Formats: C-alpha cells, structure tokens, sequence
C-alpha cells in the first residue's frame, strides 16, 4: 500500500490496520486515543474546576461494541489528559448481569452516594434493543455507581433487591426504548410540583429524564423524581415529559421527531447562561435537547434537536412540557449531544461527529472512528429591534417574537449556541494568525479566491461578517481543504435562506461520503439597515469541518482530501455584480489550532482486534 | 418459630433464614461456608501436595445461579481451611460475556499456560440451555484461567480470536449439552493413536473430553486432543468416545444412560489404584465416570453411573470406548462426580450430595443446600476364588468374570471404591470408639437392638460383618439417627440382592422426602464356604447417611429427625431364626468423628438476599 500524497490514492482497503491513523486525524479537539468512540457520557465539573468528560468507547475495535465509558479531564475545556488504571483509558466496563451487553450512556449525580459524584447510566442485558425490533422489560435498566477518586474508578453498587439495577420496570408498555437518563435539579420544576407532592410522595431534589417512546406511537421523554432526598435507590415514575407523534415535524426548521429519542436532557437558560430561578426570571427559558431516530432518510437516520418548552402541572403530579419553539443543535454528521451545568452560571453543551464512511470501507485502515464537537456555551439569544418586514419571521418556528407596543419592531429570541471562550483564546492564541483586508465581492469577484494567507495544515480556523443586500440574489462563503483537485465548499445563499457544504469535490478517494449538509438560517433583519449580515466561523481539524453561523446555527460535516496540499483556503462568490455586492469583512485566519491532547504520541494505535467466531453466536457485537 | 426438639416440631416454614443452620448441618465432610452448593470443580493436587477442592457456588442464595468456583485447601482431604479473598471463598466467578451466565463445571491441566496450573471450564453465555430445550451453538463454550498463587485467585485468557473461549464449535449439531471438560493424559491414548497422528495433526500430550448428546438420539462422550504439546488454545475434535441409545438400559445392575451426560471423566486403574501404563499393564482396566440426565423417574432424574471399556481405533484417528460392563458410582442422592490423579498412583473420587426438600420448603430456614461426598480411592475391585454357583454370575453386568483353567472357579474384577485412608484414620482417632461384641441374630433377636454403646449426636460412623447363610431369608443391617419416634432402616436382603434405605420413620417433619432407597450387592460366594458376607460401613453426619458395601456399592441419602435424642444406633433382624441365623462380628461405632472446618465459627451464615424483579426479567436464575 502506498502512502504517496502527492499523486492520486491508490486501493486504501490493501492497507495495514491503522496505517492511515495520521493522515485525517483531528489533533484539536477530544477524540479517543483510538479505536471507536461515540456518544459523551458521565460530563461534569470536578471539585478542582476541571471538567471530567467520558465517552462510549470501544478501544481496539472499529466498530461498536462491549461498550464502555472511555474518560479524560481538562481544566480548559481544550487541553486534556486520558485517565490510565488498570482498563487505560475506560472508567467504567461491562461487567455483570445487568450491564454486559453495554454500560450506555448515563450523567452525573454531583452529590450522590456518600456524597460522591455518581453516575445514573443504562445497564444493558441480553435481549433484542432496538426502536425498530420488539425489546422486553429487562434488556434496559438503570443503575448506579459512584467515584472516591474523581473519576479515576467507579464503584457499582451491588446487584439484587435494593441495589442495581434501580430503575428495571417499564412505566409504559411497548417501549421502543428506555435510555439515557439525564439527572438534574430544577428550583423551576420543584416549585410548580410543590403543591402536589402527596399524591405522589416524591419529595427529593433530584429528577431525572429517560429517553424512549412508544411503538406505533411516537417518541417520548419520560420524567422522574428522586423519592426522597439524600437517598439514591427509589425514583418514582411522575408521567411524560414530552410526548411527540410518530415522524411528525414541526416543520423545515425543526427537523423530524421520529420514532424514539436518545440522549435527552432538560436545562433552564436565560441571556447569560443557565438559569436557576424558579420561575420568577421572565428571562429565562425552559429548554430541551433531544436525539430523534428514524425520522430522516440519511445522517444514520438522526437528528439532533431542542425545543423550547412550557411546563403544566398535571392531575396526577406531573409535568407535561408543551413544546413553544422547536429547532436543531447541528444539521450535520453529529449527534448525541449531552449538556451539563459549570460554574459562573453556563451550560456546556457537546456531542459526537461521526465518520462517513457508512460501509466501513477505511475503517480498520484508520484504527479508530469518532470525535466529539468543540464545547459550546448555551444561552438564549435575543435579537433587539428586528424588522416586522423580515420575510418568514411570524411563523416562529424555532424562535419567538414579541412585538414592541407600536407594532414597528420585534425583538425575536432562540437558543444561543458559541463555543466556550477557553478554547477561541486558546486556539487563537497558539495559532500564527492572520487579519485579512475586507473585501468587496463584485463584478469582479472570480468564484473562488484564496486568501493572502494560507494554511500550512489541516488545522485552522477562518472567521467572517458577510454583508448582504435584503434582496440580493448573489452567493458567497468559504472555501476550505482546498488545491486544485480537491476542495469542500461552504456557501450561503439569502435567498434561499440555506447555508450548504458541497462535497462533490472535497475528496479523490470516492468511498467516503459526498452528499451536500444543508441548514437553513434566519438573517433577522434590523429595523433601519439596509443590509443583512451573516457571521459565519469554520473550524477545519483534520477531516472535521465544524460550522457555526451568528451564534445559533451548527453544522458538523467531513472531508477526506487525499493530496497533502488540500489545504488551502477562500472566498467563494456567486451571481456578485456591481449592483448585487457582498462585502466581506472581520477577516481572520487562526493557522495551527492547538495540540488537545499534549501527553500523546501522534500515532496512539494499539493495534485492532478480532473478537473470533463467537461473536456472531451471541450476536451482540459486530466483532471488529 | 419454636425451635424446641424435645416436642413435635411446629410449623418451621414461620422460622426465619438460617434459623435451622446448624440442626441438620454435615460437620465431618467438605461443605461450602453457607447457601448453595453443587458439583465439585478443579480438583487437583497442589505442588505442597495439599489437595485444592473448587466446587459450583452460589453464596447468599439457596437455589442455583451465577454460578461460580468456590474453593479450599486440605494437606489430608479432611481438615479443610477455605480460601479468603476479594470474593470471600469464591476464586472465579462470571465476569465476561463468554461466561457472564455461569461459570460451569471444569478440571485441571496441572502444567499449563506459562506452566501454572490452569482450568479448563464450560462459560455459558445468554440462550435457552438444557437437555430438553433447544439450546443453540455459543451459550456454552470451554475457557481457559491459570494461577500464580495455587488458587487463591485465577486469571482468564482475554476474550477474542486465539483467545477464550478456546471451545465454541459444536462438533456435531443438534447438542442436549457441551460442558464439563475433563482434561487428562493418557500413555494408552497416546500408544493406540500414535500411528494415526498424521491424519489428525494432533499431537499433544493432553486429551479432553466433554459430555452432551443429541437430541432425540442419547448421550455422548466427545473426545479432544491437544493439537500442540505446550500450547493450550487449539483442541482438535477427534470423535465421540462414548456412543449410547436414547434412554438405553445395560440392565437392573447399571442405571440408565438417559438423554444427555455430565461431568464424565476418564481414567485407568488397576488393583492398587490408578494405572499410567500404555497398555503393557494386563490386570489394567480403563474406565468412564458419568452422570446421565432423564433416564430416571426419581433423584432429580439423575444417574451418576460408571463404566468399564475396551479402547478401538477408527480409521480417521478418533477412538470408540466400547462398554465391557458398567455400574452405579452411588445409589442414591449424589450426583456429579469428579476424579483426579493424587501421588502415589491414586485416583480420587468425590461428588455432591443434593439434600432432600425437592420442593424447597426449608431451604432458607437452613441457609444453605448441600455437601460432599466422602473422598474414595478408585481401583480394581478383585475377587478371587469365586464359587460359579454364585447366583447370577453370568449376567456379568457391572463386573467381568474369568475363569480358572479347570473351570471350578471365577476371579471377578469391577470397579473398587473406599473412603480414602486419611479420612479413616482421622475419623477413628478423633472419635470416641467402642469395639462391640458380637452378636448372633437367630430367633430371639429383636426387629431393632440398641448397641451397648450409643452415639452422643449426629455425627458417628458404624462397622459390622453380616455373614449370612448361602440360602438365608433373612434381613439384617443398621438402624440409625434413632428414637422410639423417628429413625432410618438400612437393610440388607440377601435373597433379593437389595440394600434399602427405609425413610418412612425418618422424620416427624414431612416436607423433607420419605422414599425408599435402594442398591443392588452381589455377594460372591467363595469356593468351599458356607456363607456369604456383607461388609458395611455407615457415615451419619448432620443429615447425611453415607453407606459403603464390600468397598464396592455407595449409597449417600438423606435424614432430618427434629427430635434431640434421634441419634441412637443398633443392628436390625427380620426372618432369622434358630436356622436361619445371621453372625455379625467387627462391630464398631466410632463417636464425633471429626470437625472439618475448625477455623469456621458453627454458624457461617451471612444472611440470605433476593436478586429483586430483574431475576424473572432475565429468566436465567430464580434469583434467591
Ligand atoms: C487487523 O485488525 C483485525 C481486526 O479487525 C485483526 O484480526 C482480524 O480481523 C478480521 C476482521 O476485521 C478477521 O477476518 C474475519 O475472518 C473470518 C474467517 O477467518 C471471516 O469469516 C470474516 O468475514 C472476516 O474475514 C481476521 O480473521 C482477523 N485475524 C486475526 C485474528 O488474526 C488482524 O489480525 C489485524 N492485523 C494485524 C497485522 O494486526
Ligand atoms: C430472608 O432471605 C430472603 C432471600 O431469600 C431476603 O429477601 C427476600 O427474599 C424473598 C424471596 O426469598 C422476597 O420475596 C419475594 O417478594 C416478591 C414481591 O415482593 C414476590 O413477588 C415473590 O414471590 C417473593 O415473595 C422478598 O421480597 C425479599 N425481601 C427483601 C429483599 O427485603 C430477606 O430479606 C431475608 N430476611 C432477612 C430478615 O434477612
Ligand atoms: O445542578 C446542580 O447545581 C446547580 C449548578 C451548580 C454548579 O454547576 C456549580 C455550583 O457551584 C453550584 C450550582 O448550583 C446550581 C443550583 C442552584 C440553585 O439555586 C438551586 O436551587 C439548585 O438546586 C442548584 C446540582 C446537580 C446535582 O446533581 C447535585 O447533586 C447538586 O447538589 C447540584
Ligand atoms: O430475535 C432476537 O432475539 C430472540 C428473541 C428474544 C426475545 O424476544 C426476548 C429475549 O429476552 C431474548 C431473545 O433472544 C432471542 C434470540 C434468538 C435467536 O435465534 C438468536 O440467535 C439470539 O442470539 C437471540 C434478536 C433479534 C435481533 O435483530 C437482535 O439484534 C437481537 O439481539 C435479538
Ligand atoms: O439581555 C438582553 O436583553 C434583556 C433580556 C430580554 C429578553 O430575555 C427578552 C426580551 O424580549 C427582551 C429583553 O431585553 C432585555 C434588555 C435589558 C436592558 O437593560 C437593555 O438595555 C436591552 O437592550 C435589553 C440582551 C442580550 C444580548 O446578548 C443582546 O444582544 C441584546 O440586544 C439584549
Ligand atoms: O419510513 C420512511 O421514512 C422515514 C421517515 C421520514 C420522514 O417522516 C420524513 C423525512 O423527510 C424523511 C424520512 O426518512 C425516514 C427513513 C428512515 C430509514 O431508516 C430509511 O432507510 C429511509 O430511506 C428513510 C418511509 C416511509 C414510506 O412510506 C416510504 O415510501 C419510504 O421510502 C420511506
Ligand atoms: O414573507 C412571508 O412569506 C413567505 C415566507 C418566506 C420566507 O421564509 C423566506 C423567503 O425568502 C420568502 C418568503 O416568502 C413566502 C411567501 C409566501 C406567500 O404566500 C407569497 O405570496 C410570497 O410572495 C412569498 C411571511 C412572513 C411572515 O412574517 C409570516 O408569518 C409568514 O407566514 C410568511
Ligand atoms: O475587516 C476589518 O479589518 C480586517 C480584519 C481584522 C480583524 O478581524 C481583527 C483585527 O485586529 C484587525 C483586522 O484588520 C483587518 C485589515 C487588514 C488589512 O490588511 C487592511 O488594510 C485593513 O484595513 C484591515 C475592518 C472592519 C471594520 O469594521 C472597519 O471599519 C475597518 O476599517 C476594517
Ligand atoms: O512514548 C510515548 O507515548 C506512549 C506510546 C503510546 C501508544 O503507542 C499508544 C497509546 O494509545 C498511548 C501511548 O502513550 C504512551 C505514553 C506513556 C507514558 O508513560 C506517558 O507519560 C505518555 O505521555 C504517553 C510518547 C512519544 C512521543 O513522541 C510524545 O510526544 C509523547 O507525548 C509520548
Ligand atoms: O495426570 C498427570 O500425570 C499423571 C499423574 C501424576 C500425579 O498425580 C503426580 C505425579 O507426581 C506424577 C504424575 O504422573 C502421571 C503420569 C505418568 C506417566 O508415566 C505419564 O506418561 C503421564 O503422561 C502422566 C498429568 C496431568 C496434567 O494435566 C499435566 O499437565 C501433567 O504434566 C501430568
Ligand atoms: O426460549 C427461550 O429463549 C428464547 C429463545 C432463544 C434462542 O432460541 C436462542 C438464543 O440465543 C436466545 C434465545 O432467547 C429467547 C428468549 C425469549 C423470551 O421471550 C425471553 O423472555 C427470554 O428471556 C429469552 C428460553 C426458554 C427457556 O425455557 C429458558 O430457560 C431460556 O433461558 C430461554
Ligand atoms: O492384585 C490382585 O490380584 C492380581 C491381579 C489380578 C487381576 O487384576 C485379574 C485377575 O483375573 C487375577 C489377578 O491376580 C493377581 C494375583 C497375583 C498374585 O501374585 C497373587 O498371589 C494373587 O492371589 C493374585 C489382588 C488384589 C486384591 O485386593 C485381592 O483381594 C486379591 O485376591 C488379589
Ligand atoms: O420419559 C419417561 O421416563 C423417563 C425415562 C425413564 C426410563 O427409560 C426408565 C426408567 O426406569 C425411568 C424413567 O424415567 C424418566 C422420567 C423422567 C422425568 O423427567 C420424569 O418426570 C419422570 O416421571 C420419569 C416416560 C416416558 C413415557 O412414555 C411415559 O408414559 C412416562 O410416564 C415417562
Ligand atoms: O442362577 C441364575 O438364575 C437367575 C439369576 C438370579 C440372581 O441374580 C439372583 C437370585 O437370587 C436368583 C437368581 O435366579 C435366576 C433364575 C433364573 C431362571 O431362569 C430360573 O429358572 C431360576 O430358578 C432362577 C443364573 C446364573 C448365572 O451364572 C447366569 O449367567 C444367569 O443368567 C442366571
Ligand atoms: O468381632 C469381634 O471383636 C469385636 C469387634 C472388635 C473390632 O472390630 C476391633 C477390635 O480391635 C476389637 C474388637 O473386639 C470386639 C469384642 C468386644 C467384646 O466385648 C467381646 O467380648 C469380644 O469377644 C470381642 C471378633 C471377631 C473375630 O473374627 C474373632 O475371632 C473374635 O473373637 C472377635
Ligand atoms: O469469629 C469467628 O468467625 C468469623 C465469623 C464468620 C461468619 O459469621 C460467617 C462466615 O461465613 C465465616 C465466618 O468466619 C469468621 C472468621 C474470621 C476470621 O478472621 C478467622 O480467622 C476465622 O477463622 C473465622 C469464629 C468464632 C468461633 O467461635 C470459632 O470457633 C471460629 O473458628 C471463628
Ligand atoms: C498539489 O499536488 C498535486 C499533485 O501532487 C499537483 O498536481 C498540484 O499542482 C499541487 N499544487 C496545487 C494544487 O497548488
Ligand atoms: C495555548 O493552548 C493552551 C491549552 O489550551 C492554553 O492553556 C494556552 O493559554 C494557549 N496559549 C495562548 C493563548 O497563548
Ligand atoms: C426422646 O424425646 C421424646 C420427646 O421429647 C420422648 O418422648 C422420648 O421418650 C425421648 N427418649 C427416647 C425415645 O429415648
Ligand atoms: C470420526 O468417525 C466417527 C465415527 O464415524 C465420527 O462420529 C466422527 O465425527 C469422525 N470424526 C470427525 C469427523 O472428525
Ligand atoms: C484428628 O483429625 C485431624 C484432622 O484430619 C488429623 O490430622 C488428626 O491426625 C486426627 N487425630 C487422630 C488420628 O488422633
Ligand atoms: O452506545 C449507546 C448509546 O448511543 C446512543 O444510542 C446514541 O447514539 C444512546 O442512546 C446510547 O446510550
Ligand atoms: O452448575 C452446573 C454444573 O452442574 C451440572 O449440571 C451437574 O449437575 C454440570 O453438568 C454443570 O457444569
């Protein structure tokens, strides 16, 4: 097999195990030392300000599997050290009855047994588990374990009556899921059900989500409430938290909600941050984040989305969340987004960005599969003074309007998405950057033109305000990974209100995915202006091209450029004249990135391995 | 709950756990510390030449589940010292999803990875198991553990290709079972396969075998060698070594051979132990131990049986044991027996002894559930200058005969079985022992006659000679545990060659089970006598009656007497008269025997737990 970059790829499957470990590797962000990884698990701030991050991990393997938690702490969110015991990088493994088949995702009590943090995860058994296959009570359970080194090791609490599993009884029938719990305090949801709490007993400050649904019937969230302060064993079933239709969508900006969801969570948002008032902040904004499976025909059949929500108390003692405004975290390659609460009042959201290669073509070639998302800071944002002449803006889709008494403005509120200050300064600040001259994009303007200064590597970061007439008809954006040959294409189109990643051309090695990302973005127009400004930044880390736009919109994708000069960069124009102009300004190239992971060699391979002919008798596992 | 013996007993299923533990709990024998217990597991004789017994566990628990090796050490096979670590007295346990459902039955190769000792042992995994349900290929498979520390804990090979399990492979389709490898070398394997290695390529010094069926179509034997000396993951499958018919009988003498077998070992003998000739050895026999499974209406449908054979070699380099004669190991509630090679060419047998509350009805009131067997040396049985008028003779159905050159006597040969010396020795010098007169039985003897020295309690072991006339109708034997209100008849019948065990009287309490035992002795009459003797030793220990014939017929029962002052003994009389007169001599009762455990505390109990809702979910244990 030939590793030449300067001439075309030759057949890459004749290729040893890990032998193309370098070559598309992200370097600036979390990502497994190797093997496969995916959703984040088990997030939460230690009690010396570092943030504990585990991960679905299964080393020496390409594919899913025995599934474990993986784990590492940062005290920047940028810069991490894996944990090494006995297992290496895994915390926590299958190892009983009720957790074998997978220790799946789970959060964290903060004080939880004994007072240590703890986490509640999904132990799985044997059985069929599946949205789309006929699961029984049993093959999903939760179950506890906490930490007497912050981190380093967990201790499962024992099996049997009492103990683990805690929570093993279906609160509905026909479940199409039962995972994923998400445990959380909530001043808000305690003080709406305070005067309820006879019916029900349930009296602790803990609640906590389980993701599923409903066979034939649609997704659900199910909500529960610790039973009864400073004890972890009884959780009392409260009722639906969100019920959503089968495949129903709530429209072109709000993706699918499909048949299930995975990874849920609840949080309270205002302006700054997180929020956690009880109700009396008018600010603040009930929000949940939710994966949703087998409602869209490609992304592995997922969405990862939110929803602004509005909470009733029930009868009974429960809590239905009424959805207000409903959108999606990433529109790209990304899903199982986790979130979880940090200090100086921030909610710190991130999930996984899968490979695309769907047949597993390169796989074993790499040696691993997987990334998380850079960390992103949620908050609500709110757009003062928007014109009422905004086209589209009263359908409120995944935002709302309040109009000023005269009825002349709208200030317009959604959920706000940045990625967190301490990996911009850091990156930034460890990059050779370059501040480029604006540009006006005319008449003149050729369809791409690389900037006066170029990356050196497939890791950097481009930044950009493009100025757009209300009407304009024109097209422009980034181009990145880009020579002459190979190049992926970033455009945004106003009119159309879609900003697009086209790949048709981003690699010669044709096995890996080329389809076009879309998401679709509301400029809000400003009472007065007579332009409209998209605010788009671009992280380029190896094969990942990680997306935002105006502090809102998120689109992970990938590209696989073979030649070792594929990384050059631009702007793109398109249908620009002397009366249809972008101005281009706020220019920035940040050449470099930072090294996320300073203590490993480049290649961390160990090598992958067979699991032999037993694992298609237990058919569990792929294998491999 | 009254526990008062000195009047009839209450209703004892209002007592709370392991509030029976110590009222009909074996002293003397080898006993896990508390709850469950069945088959003994990796025997074998340690480099300090102390013996270490594992046996399936399942602490905390008195019905069978997660079933593990728990294990001990003795330097004497009868003063025992458990083995304290991490997991209390259990050194494997399921841990990996090859074996996460049990870790079954398994032996000793004495010199194996990396030169330790090492297990070779049945990991059973998720799916239907048993011989009458339609087990799939996978849910049982053979595994490899070695220790560096002698036992006191033990390291499994990782899971994956060229790895555990090492066995997966049904080698023929449609199994009742695949379990219970029994490793062994054997120098008359070995010379009758050494021209036929080529066809083969199996060449290691170590041989298995492991015991199933198939459905519809009886028991086998399946035989494996060693692909590599020194190299201990390939087993190359040979051929079925033992072939039986779908609930086949060989007679009245043999039990039944069932649907499916377990536990069967081989070995070679010869009349003063265990045999390591190639062959060149003539009074050598080769023999199979086994359980059978459904071929009995009664002990848990259970047969553990033996059969001498005669080794041919097939054309593709396998070998077919053809069955010369075959008998009973034990007659009564015993089960799974295990042989090993002890120094000075003994072969030791030893199995497990289930109780009788088939309906489980005391079993948490006691704590725990079953024992084991006394510890017997294996050897050729020979008996020489046997009359040919000896009724029966012929049949020659679980002993070979061979006549002298004038044909005036037989010399029979079958299969030997006594009570290891060192538990003997030790036994009669720990107790307190009466030598008794002997007693003429004719037509003044009473139907029972206390012996002129009484037990003090349940703990005792009696001896006596029972000669009787070639043409008696006479029945002699033993009464034990005895009280004018409960005791236990065993009797000897020699005109229709039954040893029974009468249980009718042998407890007030009626859950436990009353039905007679029986086993069939020949008497070989000797040339020019005009008698026929009978040879029995009786072991009353807790609740376990444990009978020895003519070093030859076992028979291991169960009793439960509530009353204090059921321990009496004496010698029972039916039918003799002045003519008709039974002479017994050598009568000895042997008081106390001796404790087995004397680090143990009388009480080990460390309470009972249930597995809660989820042991029904899975469906694999009962769960308490
Ligand atoms: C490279 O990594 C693989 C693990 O992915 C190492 O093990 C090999 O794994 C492949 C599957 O990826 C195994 O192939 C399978 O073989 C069976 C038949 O033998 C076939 O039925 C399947 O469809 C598949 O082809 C392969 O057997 C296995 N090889 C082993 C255990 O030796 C491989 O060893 C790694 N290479 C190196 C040099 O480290
Ligand atoms: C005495 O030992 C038992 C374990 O055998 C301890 O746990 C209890 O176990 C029994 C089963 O033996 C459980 O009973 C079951 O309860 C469910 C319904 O609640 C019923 O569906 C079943 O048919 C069965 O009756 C019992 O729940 C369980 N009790 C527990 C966990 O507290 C028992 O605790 C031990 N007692 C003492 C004082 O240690
Ligand atoms: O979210 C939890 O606290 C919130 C976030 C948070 C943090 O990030 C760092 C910190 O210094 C304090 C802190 O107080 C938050 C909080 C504030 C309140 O006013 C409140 O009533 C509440 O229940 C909560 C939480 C979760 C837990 O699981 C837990 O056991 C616990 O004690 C607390
Ligand atoms: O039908 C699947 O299992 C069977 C049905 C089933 C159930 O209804 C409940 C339960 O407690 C266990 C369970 O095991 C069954 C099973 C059947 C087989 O034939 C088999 O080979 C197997 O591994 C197991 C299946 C299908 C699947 O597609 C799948 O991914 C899976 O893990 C399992
Ligand atoms: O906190 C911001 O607004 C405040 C909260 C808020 C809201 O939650 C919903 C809403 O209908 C209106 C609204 O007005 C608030 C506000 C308060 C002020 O004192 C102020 O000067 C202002 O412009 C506004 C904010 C943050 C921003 O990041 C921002 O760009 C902005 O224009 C405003
Ligand atoms: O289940 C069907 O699609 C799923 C639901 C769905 C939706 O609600 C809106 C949407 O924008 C896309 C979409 O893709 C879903 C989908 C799921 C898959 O697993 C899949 O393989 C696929 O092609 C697609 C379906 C039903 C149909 O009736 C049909 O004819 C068809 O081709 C497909
Ligand atoms: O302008 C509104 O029309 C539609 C939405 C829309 C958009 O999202 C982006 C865009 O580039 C153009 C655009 O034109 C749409 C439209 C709808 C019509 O019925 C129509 O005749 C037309 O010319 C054009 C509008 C405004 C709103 O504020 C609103 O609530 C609504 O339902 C609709
Ligand atoms: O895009 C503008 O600067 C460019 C980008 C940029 C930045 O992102 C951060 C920074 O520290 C400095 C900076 O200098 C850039 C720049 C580069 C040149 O070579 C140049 O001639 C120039 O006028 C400028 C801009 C915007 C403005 O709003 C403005 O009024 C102006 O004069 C210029
Ligand atoms: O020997 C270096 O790492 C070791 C090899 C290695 C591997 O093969 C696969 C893998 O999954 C991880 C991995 O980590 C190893 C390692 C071991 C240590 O003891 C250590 O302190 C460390 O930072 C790391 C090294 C070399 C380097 O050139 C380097 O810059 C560095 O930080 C480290
Ligand atoms: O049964 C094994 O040896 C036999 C019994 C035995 C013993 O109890 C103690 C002892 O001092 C030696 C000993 O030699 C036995 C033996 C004798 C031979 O002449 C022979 O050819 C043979 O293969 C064997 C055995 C099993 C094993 O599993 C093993 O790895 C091994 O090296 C040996
Ligand atoms: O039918 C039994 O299992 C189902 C069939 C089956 C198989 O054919 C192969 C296999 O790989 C797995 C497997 O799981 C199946 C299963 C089905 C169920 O409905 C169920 O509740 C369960 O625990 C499991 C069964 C019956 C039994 O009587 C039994 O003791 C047992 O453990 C299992
Ligand atoms: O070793 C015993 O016999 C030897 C082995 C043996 C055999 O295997 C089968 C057989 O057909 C006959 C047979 O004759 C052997 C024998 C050898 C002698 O030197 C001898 O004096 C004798 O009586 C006999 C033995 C052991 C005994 O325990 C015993 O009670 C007894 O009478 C004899
Ligand atoms: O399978 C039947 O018995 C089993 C085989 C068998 C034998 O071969 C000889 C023998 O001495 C006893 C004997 O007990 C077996 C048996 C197995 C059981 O599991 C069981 O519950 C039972 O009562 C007994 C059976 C068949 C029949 O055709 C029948 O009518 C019946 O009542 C029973
Ligand atoms: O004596 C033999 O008869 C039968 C077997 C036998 C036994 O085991 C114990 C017993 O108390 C008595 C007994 O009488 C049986 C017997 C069979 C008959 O056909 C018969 O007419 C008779 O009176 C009585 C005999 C001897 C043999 O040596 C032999 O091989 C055989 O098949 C049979
Ligand atoms: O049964 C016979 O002894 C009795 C049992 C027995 C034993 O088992 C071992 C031992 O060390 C001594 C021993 O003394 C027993 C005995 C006890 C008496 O009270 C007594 O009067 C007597 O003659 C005897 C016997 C057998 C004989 O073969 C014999 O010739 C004889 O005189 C006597
Ligand atoms: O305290 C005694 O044992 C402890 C209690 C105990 C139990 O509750 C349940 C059980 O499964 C085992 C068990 O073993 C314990 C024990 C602990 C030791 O440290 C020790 O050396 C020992 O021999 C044993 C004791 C008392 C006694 O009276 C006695 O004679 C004795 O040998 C030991
Ligand atoms: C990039 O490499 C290719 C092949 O090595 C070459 O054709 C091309 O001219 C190089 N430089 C570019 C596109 O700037
Ligand atoms: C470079 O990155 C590291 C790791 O995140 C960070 O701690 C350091 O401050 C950065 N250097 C700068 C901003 O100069
Ligand atoms: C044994 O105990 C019972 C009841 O306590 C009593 O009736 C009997 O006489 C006692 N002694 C015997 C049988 O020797
Ligand atoms: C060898 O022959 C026997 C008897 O035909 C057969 O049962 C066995 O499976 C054969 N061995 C093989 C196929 O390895
Ligand atoms: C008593 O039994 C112990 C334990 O087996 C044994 O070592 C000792 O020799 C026995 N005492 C005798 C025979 O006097
Ligand atoms: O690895 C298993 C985990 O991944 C997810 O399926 C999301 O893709 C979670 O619902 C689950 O806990
Ligand atoms: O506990 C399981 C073990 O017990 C047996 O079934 C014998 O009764 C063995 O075949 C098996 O290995």
């Amino acid at each position: 097999c030939s590793l030449d970059q300067t001439v075309a790829p030759g057949n890459l499957t004749l290729c040893g195990n890990a032998t193309l470990f370098t070559t598309f590797r992200p370097k600036a962000r979390f990502i497994a030392p190797e093997g496969w990884m995916n959703a984040p698990m088990g997030l939460y701030q230690r009690a010396d300000g570092s943030i504990h991050a585990g991960y679905q991990s299964h080393p020496k393997h390409i594919q899913w599997g025995n599934i474990s938690q993986g784990a590492a702490y940062s005290s920047d969110f940028t810069s991490w050290t894996d944990f090494n015991g006995s297992e290496g990088y895994k915390t926590i493994w299958p190892s009983q009855i009720y957790d074998i088949r997978g220790v799946f995702d789970g959060s964290i009590i903060k004080e939880g047994i004994d007072g240590y943090p703890t986490i509640l995860y999904t132990s799985t058994s044997f059985g069929p588990l599946g949205a789309t296959l006929n699961e029984a009570e049993g093959t999903e359970t939760q179950s506890l374990a906490y930490t007497t080194d912050d981190g380093a090791s967990w201790i499962k609490l024992g099996y049997g009556a009492g103990q683990n599993p805690v929570i093993y009884e279906w609160p509905e029938t026909n479940l199409t899921g039962f995972r994923d719990p998400y445990v959380f305090q909530s001043p808000r949801l305690e003080a709406l059900l305070a005067n309820t709490t006879s019916i029900t007993n349930a009296t602790g400050d803990h609640f906590a989500t389980i993701s599923g649904g409903v066979h034939g019937d649609g997704a659900r969230l199910f909500l529960y409430r610790q039973h009864t302060t400073g004890e972890f064993i009884k959780w009392t079933y409260l009722g639906p938290l969100v019920t959503t239709g089968y495949k129903e969508s709530y429209g072109e900006w709000s993706g699918n909600y499909g048949i299930n969801f995975e990874t849920a969570g609840v949080t309270r948002l205002n302006p700054a941050g997180a929020a956690w008032d009880n109700g009396s902040d008018t600010t603040a904004v009930d929000f949940v984040t939710f994966g949703t499976e087998q409602g869209r025909a490609d992304h592995q059949n997922h969405w990862p989305l939110w929803a602004a929500v509005d909470y009733e108390v029930r009868d009974n003692g429960s809590i239905e969340a009424v959805i207000a405004y409903s959108g999606v975290q990433d529109w790209g390659r990304s899903y199982a987004y986790a979130s979880f609460p940090v200090e100086g009042y921030r909610q710190v959201s991130v999930g996984w960005i899968y490979e695309d290669d769907d047949n597993v073509i390169l796989a074993k070639q790499f040696g691993y599969q997987g990334a998380f998302t850079l960390f992103r800071d949620l908050f609500v944002k709110v757009v003062e003074n928007v014109s009422p002449s905004t086209p589209g803006l009263f359908e409120q889709a995944s935002w709302s309007t309040k109009n000023s008494t005269d009825g002349m403005s709208v200030t317009v509120t959604t959920l706000g998405q940045r990625v967190v200050p301490e990996t911009l300064a850091a990156y930034k600040g460890n990059s050779t950057v370059s501040t480029l001259a604006p540009v006006m994009l005319n008449e003149s303007a050729a369809a791409y033109t690389p900037f006066s200064s170029q990356p050196t590597d497939r890791f950097y970061a481009l930044t950009g305000s493009f100025e757009f007439g209300l009407n304009t008809t024109a097209k422009a954006g980034f181009r990145v990974l880009a020579s002459e040959e190979e190049y992926t294409d970033i455009w945004f189109d106003p009119a159309s209100e879609n900003l697009t990643v086209v790949r048709t051309a981003s690699s010669l090695i044709k096995s890996f995915g080329n389809d076009t990302e879309l998401a679709k973005v509301k400029l809000y127009e400003i009472v007065g202006a007579e332009s409209k400004t998209l605010n788009l930044t671009v992280f380029v880390d190896g094969s990942v091209i990680e997306i935002y736009a105006n502090d809102e919109v998120a689109l992970s994708t990938r590209a696989y450029p073979w030649l070792a000069n594929s990384t050059g960069a631009g702007l793109l124009a398109d249908g620009t004249t002397a009366g249809d102009v972008v101005g281009v300004s706020g220019l920035e190239l940040w050449d470099g990135l930072v090294d996320a992971w300073p203590a490993r060699p480049a290649n961390t391979s160990q090598g992958l391995v067979w699991d032999g002919p037993t694992a298609a008798m237990y058919g569990l596992f792929a294998g491999y």
